[PDB]
């Protein structure tokens, strides 16, 4: 690919985050998320950040389980994340898989250490796209 010079790639993006055993109102609320090559964070209102994240996270050693279903152009990506005082578990659905392959794959990398920065990156929103078409009948 043709690339140079340029800051850390980052994602911004706000997905669908839903916490039913939380206080919350009309079901989903509008956030504003940032993926990070090792790190992520959230926040309740563009106007807190850059200030500071509801709660920041290290990818970096949390899990992440596949939750997509072709059957409906559904993707989702369950977050767990450990927390000091419980857990982080996070439910990000996407509306195709575009979007999917490309913060699941994300995830994955920083899971394992590696960043998007790496090629590896493009290797995995691949082999997902393909993978996913192969599922069905």
């Amino acid at each position: 690919g043709s690339s140079g010079s340029s800051g850390i790639p980052e994602l911004k993006d706000h997905l669908r985050i839903f916490r039913p055993r939380k206080l919350t109102l009309k079901g989903y609320r509008q956030h504003w998320v940032v993926f990070k090559e090792t790190t992520l964070s959230y926040y309740k209102s563009q106007d807190e950040a850059p200030g500071d994240p509801i709660q920041q996270l290290n990818l970096k050693g949390c899990e992440v389980v596949p939750d997509v279903n072709v059957s409906g152009q559904k993707f989702c990506i369950k977050l767990l994340v450990p927390s000091p005082e419980g857990m982080s578990e996070i439910y990000l659905r996407c509306q195709d898989e575009q979007q999917y392959a490309r913060w699941m794959a994300g995830c994955r990398l920083a899971s394992k250490g590696r960043t998007m920065a790496d090629s590896s990156y493009t290797s995995e929103v691949q082999a997902i796209l393909a993978f996913l078409s192969l599922q069905r009948t």
